[PDB]
């Protein structure tokens, strides 16, 4: 039926909907941090998020995702592997039913907590819709959370999850900056991918960053609290929506670092 992340509907059964999850450029992978290249090319990443309007924040069924006014170029992303900017539209987390999973892309096999992602969209392209058609249409930030610390920048999100507990709801979310979810460094690793959930499109490039932010455990705990359904539907708890590592197929992993 809809696609999910159960035993009936779960990431091995989405190429019968999504013919291209079996394709040449899918994600997430694993990052053989021996064999990735490291590119003295590459440049260093441009985030500008001082000017970042967060909107609101909505339960889709699969995860949270943060929104962003997207209406002119107040947080973008430059630099790195991209040519053109990118404008922020949404973020959104992957996080598990325990603390040893959670991650889609791993490092060395080695699954992290949870995986923070931050989607950005190609100014040429006039709008997300179409960007996702350019096989560099998109540039998805992803940051690894680990279960240590707190991160003071992640609990306004937290609080106010209980206000969007189930499927379809929303809340008003004004005023977040995206800056305190940073690590220290900025060095990545970076190859050409996909969306990692339906429709699967290969126009991403992957700016996966090597320093993981630490999250505390009551922190996880919250996100472990939300429901894939929609209310008054019987309670499927929100965890593990995550997908497996996919072939690298013929791609080179690069390194912004040494
Ligand atoms: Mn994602």
């Amino acid at each position: 039926h809809h696609w999910g992340y159960g035993k009936h509907n779960g990431p091995e059964h989405w190429h019968k909907d999504f013919p291209i999850a079996k394709g040449e450029r899918q994600s997430p992978v694993d990052i053989d941090t021996h064999t990735a290249k490291y590119d003295p090319s590459l440049k260093p990443l441009s985030v500008s998020y001082d000017q970042a309007t967060s909107l609101r924040i909505l339960n889709n069924g699969h995860a949270f995702n943060v929104e962003f006014d997207d209406s002119q170029d107040k947080a973008v992303l430059k630099g790195g592997p991209l040519d053109g900017t990118y404008r922020l539209i949404q973020f959104h987390f992957h996080w598990g039913s325990l603390d040893g999973q959670g991650s889609e892309h791993t490092v060395d096999k080695k699954k992290y907590a949870a995986e923070l992602h931050l989607v950005h969209w190609n100014t040429k392209y006039g709008d997300f819709g179409k960007a996702v058609q350019q096989p560099d249409g998109l540039a998805v930030l992803g940051i690894f959370l680990k279960v240590g610390s707190a991160k003071p920048g992640l609990q306004k999100v937290v609080d106010v999850l209980d206000s969007i507990k189930t499927k379809g709801k929303s809340a008003d979310f004004t005023n977040f900056d995206p800056r305190g979810l940073l690590p220290e460094s900025l060095d990545y690793w970076t190859y050409p991918g996909s969306l990692t959930t339906p429709p699967l499109l290969e126009c991403v490039t992957w700016i996966v960053l090597k320093e993981p932010i630490s999250v505390s455990s009551e922190q996880v705990l919250k996100f472990r609290k939300l429901n894939f359904n929609g209310e008054g539907e019987p309670e499927e708890l929100m965890v593990d929506n995550w997908r497996p590592a996919q072939p690298l197929k013929n791609r080179q992993i690069k390194a912004s670092f040494k």
